[PDB]
């Protein structure tokens, strides 16, 4: 089941938005394919060329799918930084979104390289 359909407007055209998720990309250690240090404060960079401006949001989950703490850094220089401390190593799935629209790049598959953690 579902419901809603809320929100109206007295005047609004059907033109194209200035922003564009598709034009959104990210680079850095936080998304390093080679691997990332477990229990280490890592952050990536979001450089937008033709993505314009759009509500950015990050969702970090674990192999089980638990909510992870994600900090938001504002540079106001045409980019966006995000720090995340992966405590519980494992398959991490990051779901980046811009202006209520997920990019064709996400989700993101990363592996937290941990050592020891004997139980």
């Amino acid at each position: 089941g579902s419901s809603g359909s809320s929100g109206r407007s007295p005047f609004k055209v059907k033109v194209l938005p200035t922003y564009d998720a598709s034009k959104v990309t990210a680079s850095g250690p936080g998304l390093s394919s080679y691997g990332v240090p477990a229990s280490l404060p890592v952050d990536f960079a979001i450089d937008a060329r033709d993505a314009g401006e759009g509500l950015l949001a990050v969702q970090i989950t674990d192999q089980e799918g638990k909510p992870k703490r994600a900090i938001v850094h504002d540079n106001k220089d045409g980019t966006y930084a995000v720090t995340y401390i992966p405590d519980k190593t494992g398959r991490y799935m990051i779901g980046v979104t811009y202006g209520g629209d997920d990019i064709p790049l996400s989700p993101y598959r990363i592996r937290a390289t941990q050592t020891g953690d004997a139980s």
